[PDB]
């Protein structure tokens, strides 16, 4: 039938008809058509006395950043913030990702959000931070996901002098959430430590995926010290396998193989990394650890991960007598957080401390991007 | 917090709800529409939008019920915004009665609001005594209404082909006066209440169409032939219908109306002096209880039959017969039982553009009509 195809269309929660998108038409048509210059116009003016009053009791029911109580700022970016909440009727706590419409309009970068919310959505995955809810209001797009209270990797690095059975657990575990990116058809473009993230039982998860691309049917899409030469000089999966690498130097090293005074400087020694890559002579690295960095920091055409994952996990480095690759994330990992609650934010440092839309004459529709964002798991 | 979730999955449940899953659909459907012109899409905040909304739209505009899936038969009828047309569902092969209302015209003659409780009234009155609308459906150009044919047609071919006899004017009277009832007990005044807008199903019975001057009554019950003098002279009672009523008694009794002139000046003027220019003619076949009934329906409101409620209609000596009963009227046999050849006959129906322009800038022409659309 077709209203049962319809009907189909619309309970669909990856649809962008589902009633979720529709009330967000709805809602933004209102927001992009209150305005007094706009209300001139009959036909304007008529429509929002009629959707007045239900636009208003919807806007009270739906989730709203209201909702929940700022406990602290645990994260900043480019377009917002990442703050530490806690829902107000529930008491749990998440962590909640903000983006300017403002910021996100003017500086032309208004589409990246689809996959990010996507992928913490419906991935399925211990490996990818979960969200729990999406919504938005005139100035932001919000992002409810889990809250790691373990912090990132750059913040471990910082406080342990990582051991190479320490720097074993973590590569297989970012090889594996990379793996399940990669199976999702998209390329991370950003794999650097402040985006790998611990949860309370020190296992990782990867987060911020401002940067995912799907790939197309060949595999392909068309940060100064993780960059790969490609993207430096059309990129494919092993563009993620370059930053695993140079991930593995900077955590049994304890600085980063093309680190110099200048971002010139890194990014010659990113090209030259034929000459440039040496491991220091007091370095307490093994011939394997050094075979498989060596094995990802290679021109892309010869590099480790372009033939899929399978001869990673071979790699005689990751062999050891605790996990194997299927119970990994089952095992004890090297450091378990010590939290005092449920809103301890010790494993993030502290973070340091506004523009609004003009009033249209005419009809801009800025409201008009953001439609389909809303999403209750 | 789910009270919330469980308030707003209630509201989008309701069929009578500005925002039922099928306004949903006409919010986004008419945003394309409005958004969908060359110079709006220079903007690029519109012409990402629409590149992301395309292919889900047409898949939207395909699935929904549109004017292509019915086959026009015969218009048979008119009116001020469109036309009403006997159509056939292709895949069903049943037939309706689809009234058109054009968009356009009801936007340049600053009339778009009129359809809203026509539409209600007919999908929500669950009366023998209304017309029952199926669907309701909308493209860029008209709004489309599909409602139950009635074959038998209305009460001015009625007339013309017959000479009324009084126990017939008698039934067909008290069918008004209890659909009159019903419009009156949902918290409606017709306003329009004559011959043209009284049609008779296939078995012969009554039911009221044309909703379009309905109004929803206040807390105090207030809101050219057959209009009322307070009428003319400009709030209104439920008794302006009651008046309607006395005039179509007499028309039917009589062969005439009774403020009947060649001119339509003529006619208001014959009105607003009803207690001189109402007089029988010495030739009309009429008893006093039938003149009695038209004398206390063509009064001035104040002291007018039916101020008061039915009840004092219902007990009139008029209505006493050995026939029917007010409870079971539309279940006793009709006068003139319609005799038709086949389900598309249109033998009691006598026999019966421009767009808007392309916008430089966002207009909201469908605005509008968001919330039009409903299927039974
Ligand atoms: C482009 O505009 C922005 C705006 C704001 C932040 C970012 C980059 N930062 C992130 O995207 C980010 C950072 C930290 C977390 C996160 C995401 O989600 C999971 C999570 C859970 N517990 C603790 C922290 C996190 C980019
Ligand atoms: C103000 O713009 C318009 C536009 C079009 C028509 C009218 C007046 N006409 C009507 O509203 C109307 C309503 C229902 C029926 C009808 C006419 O005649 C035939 C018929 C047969 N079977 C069932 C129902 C009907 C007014
Ligand atoms: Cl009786």
């Amino acid at each position: 039938s077709r209203q049962r195809k319809l009907e189909a269309l619309i309970r669909d929660p990856r649809s962008p008809i589902n009633v979720e998108s529709l009330l967000d038409g709805l809602n933004s048509l209102v927001l992009d058509l209150d305005f007094p210059a706009l209300r001139k116009n009959k036909n304007i003016d008529n429509f929002l006395n009629r959707y007045e009053k239900i636009v208003k009791k919807i806007r009270g029911l739906q989730m709203k950043a209201e909702d929940y109580d700022v406990v602290k700022v645990i994260g900043r970016g480019a377009f917002g913030e990442v703050q530490l909440v806690r829902h107000k009727a529930s008491q749990k706590v998440y962590a909640m990702k903000l983006l300017s419409k403002f910021e996100m309009i003017k500086r032309s970068d208004s589409a990246f959000f689809w996959e990010e919310r996507d992928i913490m959505a419906f991935a399925n995955s211990p490996w990818v931070v979960q969200l729990f809810y999406a919504f938005q209001d005139d100035r932001y797009l919000y992002m409810v996901m889990e809250y790691m209270p373990g912090g990132d990797l750059v913040n471990l690095m910082s406080n342990y002098d990582v051991p190479e059975k320490w720097a074993k657990f973590y590569t297989a575990e970012v090889v594996l959430a990379l793996d399940a990116i990669h199976s999702m058809g998209l390329i991370h473009r950003d794999v650097k430590p402040d985006n790998m993230l611990l949860d309370k039982h020190g296992h990782l998860k990867l987060a911020d995926f401002g940067t995912c691309m799907k790939m197309d049917e060949t595999g392909m899409v068309h940060t100064p010290d993780y960059i790969s030469p490609e993207v430096l000089k059309f990129y494919g999966r092993e563009c993620d396998w370059w930053s695993v690498g140079v991930f593995l130097y900077e955590m049994l090293v304890g600085d980063t193989p093309f680190y110099a005074d200048s971002l010139v400087g890194t990014y010659s020694k990113i090209m030259d990394h034929k000459n440039s890559l040496c491991f220091p002579e007091d370095a307490e690295i093994s011939k394997h650890a050094k075979n498989l960095i060596c094995a990802f920091l290679t021109d892309r055409e010869v590099r480790l991960g372009r033939n899929g994952v399978e001869e990673i996990r071979q790699h005689p480095f990751f062999k050891n007598d605790q996990w194997h690759w299927d119970n990994i994330r089952e095992t004890a990992a090297p450091v378990v957080p010590e939290l005092s609650s449920d809103i301890d934010s010790s494993n993030f440092d502290d973070i340091e401390d506004v523009e609004t839309f003009p009033i249209p004459k005419a009809f801009v529709g800025n409201q008009l991007p953001f439609i389909g964002f809303t999403y209750y798991r």
